[PDB]
């Protein structure tokens, strides 16, 4: 007597009253989420397996990076196919409702932790970029390893609760994949709601704001104190140290591109999201929900995208692994330059 019917999950009444979107959208989502599998899980295996093989990128803190890819890689892989892109294809969520479970409490868990990664990521930049040459810290496989379980515990505590009745994981959109309650106005929901956005979220970006400001307000410090050691009887040898600072710096400014792609990408399905847990949930519509949930789903797909077109180690890799994914951003030694002066070592002062 409907067409939003699913023997497995309770649909929500809200994505109920509206009308089945046009097959056409069902095949399309389907096809779209199915290719983000595919170039998510293709990019992020490339970053993981050239970051663990490759011994120019065996740094402690690229450690985060591989924690990024495995966390993106896993959220491209169950939340496109064959999860949501069969759905689609049949109009209907076929998997029950464990999977459900199972595909919002790892949509979420992965979500939050490439943001908490990333805030990881920000916080190496500033222990080598953020405070002075004199202080410059760099990631050791210790505290990075450490950092890591910090963002498993994380990530996992502020994605489980609807696992366990705090909050709820359940179809959404136009019933083809799932993700948390956000509609159900309840005190639990509500709580868990804000607490996953506040902690899960809010959370990682004030140490993301916190580090690149910090950053920000250093460019001069250093600016100068590059200065005072340069004609501090420095030789040519100052080249050296000038280029790792360059080098350093590109890392960094990678930093914030992945970071403003996962911003851009999440803020509008949350957005939508509050509207229904706080505001016209007449707003939220199939489309209003669905289409701005996608765009936040690919997120987990641009990270190895960035790296292929602005990392030159990482370049260089590829061009000597899978060149063939590098022809329009072909790669050149003169990339890895500015890498060459930072880590040959003047020997006794030369
Ligand atoms: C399940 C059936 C899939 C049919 C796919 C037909 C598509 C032709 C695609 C060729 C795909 C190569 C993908 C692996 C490469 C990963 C791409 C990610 C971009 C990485 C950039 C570093
Ligand atoms: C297909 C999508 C799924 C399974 C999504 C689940 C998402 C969450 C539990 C989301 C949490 C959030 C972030 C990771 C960042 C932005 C803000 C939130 C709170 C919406
Ligand atoms: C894009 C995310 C940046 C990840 C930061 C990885 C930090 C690795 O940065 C690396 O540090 C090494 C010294 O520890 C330097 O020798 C490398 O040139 C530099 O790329
Ligand atoms: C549902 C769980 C999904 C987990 C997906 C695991 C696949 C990720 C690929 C891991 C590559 C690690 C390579 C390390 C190299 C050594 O060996
Ligand atoms: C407007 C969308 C059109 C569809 C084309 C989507 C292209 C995504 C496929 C990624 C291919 C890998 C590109 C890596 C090159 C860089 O560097």
């Amino acid at each position: 007597e409907t067409w939003w019917y699913n023997p497995s999950i309770v649909v929500h009444p809200h994505w109920r009253e509206f009308d089945q979107v046009p097959d056409a959208v069902y095949y399309s989502l389907g096809i779209f989420i199915g290719i983000c599998g595919i170039i998510g899980c293709g990019g992020n295996g490339i970053v993981i397996y050239l970051f663990t093989k490759t011994k120019s990128l065996q740094t402690p803190a690229n450690m985060f990076i591989i924690n990024l890819a495995f966390s993106d890689f896993t959220f491209s892989l169950v939340n496109g196919f064959p999860l949501m892109t069969i759905s689609c294809f049949l109009k209907k969520w076929i998997f029950g409702f464990a999977a459900c479970k199972v595909y919002g409490f790892i949509g979420g868990i992965f979500g939050f932790m490439s943001i908490m990664t990333m805030a990881m990521i920000s916080i190496d930049r500033y222990n080598v970029i953020g405070r002075p040459m004199a202080a410059s810290k760099k990631m050791s496989h210790r505290r990075a390893f450490i950092m890591i379980i910090f963002v498993w515990l994380w990530s996992v505590l502020w994605a489980i609760g609807p696992i366990f009745g705090w909050g709820a994981y359940t179809l959404e959109g136009v019933l083809c994949n799932c993700s948390f309650d956000y509609i159900s106005r309840d005190s639990t929901t509500r709580s868990n709601i804000l607490c996953m956005f506040i902690l899960g979220f809010f959370g990682p970006i004030l140490i993301i704001f916190f580090c690149y400001f910090n950053i920000v307000m250093s460019v001069s410090n250093h600016e100068k104190e590059m200065a005072a050691m340069a004609k501090r009887l420095n030789a040519k040898e100052l080249r050296k140290a000038q280029a790792g600072a360059n080098a350093e710096m590109r890392l960094a400014k990678i930093s914030i591109v992945i970071v403003s792609q996962f911003l851009l990408s999440w803020s509008p399905y949350a957005v939508v999201a509050l509207l229904a847990q706080f505001g016209p949930l007449e707003w939220v519509t199939p489309y209003a929900a669905q289409l701005p949930v996608m765009f936040a789903k690919a997120s987990a797909i641009h990270n190895p995208m960035i790296y292929s077109v602005s990392h030159p180690k990482f370049r260089e890799a590829i061009s000597q692994t899978f060149p063939w994914v590098l022809t329009c951003c072909q790669f050149d030694d003169k990339e890895t330059e500015d890498d060459k002066d930072a880590e040959t070592e003047i020997p006794a002062g030369e």
